[PDB]
């Protein structure tokens, strides 16, 4: 199964695409929305090939056009897709950070519309982004869904099995206990985490995070 999706409630689903490294699958996750106004994806995936095909089975599955793709940072797991999304008329909204660095590290770039915070609404479905601060990368954000108390915590947030930070060249890695926690300040109650790979938990992968940066 290269390319997953799993529930989580009606409208939210998880997507989850094993990207090929050296013949390792790796799974990179993130949101799939199903809204009254269309798909709603936090993240693509990998590259243009697996985002294609992951908005083929998102589309398939809900008979729903993907209409917003959220990029938490300027990383291939994230962006990877972009050039699928700016080819399809798939807004892609970031922050002007990840858009300057998406400009960057040789990526088309995504809208620059988020701020800080930053609120979303498509269809009935509300979308919080937050730029909590630095960590994976200078530009990582998370998103929630407040009506759902649901926190997509990409790169920034390990799973529970996780005992690595991964790359960190062009991490902060001390800054990023503070992202952490500013996360974990802000999302009081949550209902799922998803991290940027990995199992789905609850706030123990924000505390679990914190733990491995400790
Ligand atoms: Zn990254
Ligand atoms: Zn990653």
């Amino acid at each position: 199964g290269t390319i997953s999706i799993s529930q989580l409630n009606k409208n939210v689903w998880v997507h989850t695409e094993l990207g090929s490294f050296n013949g390792e699958a790796v799974p990179s996750n993130g949101l799939v929305l199903n809204t009254s106004k269309g798909l709603v994806l936090v993240d693509s995936s990998w590259d243009d090939k697996l985002t294609k095909e992951l908005i083929e089975m998102v589309e398939k599955k809900f008979q729903k056009r993907v209409t917003d793709v959220i990029i938490t940072h300027a990383h291939a797991d994230r962006i990877g897709g972009i050039k699928t999304l700016k080819e399809r008329g798939i807004k892609a909204h970031s922050t002007a950070l990840t858009a300057e660095l998406a400009k960057k590290n040789g990526y088309e770039e995504p809208l620059g519309d988020l701020q800080t915070v930053t609120n979303l609404k498509f269809g009935n479905m509300k979308v919080e982004t937050f730029y909590p601060g630095k960590g994976h990368t200078e530009d990582n954000i998370v998103v929630w869904l407040p009506q759902y108390n649901i926190l997509v915590g990409g790169d920034l947030v390990k799973s529970t099995s996780a005992k690595d930070l991964g790359n960190v060249a062009d991490a902060y890695v001390n800054e990023w206990s503070t992202s952490i926690e500013n996360v974990l300040k802000r999302y009081r109650n949550i209902n799922a985490v998803v991290p940027g790979h990995g199992e789905v938990g609850d706030k123990g992968l924000l505390l679990h995070t914190l733990d491995l940066l400790k």
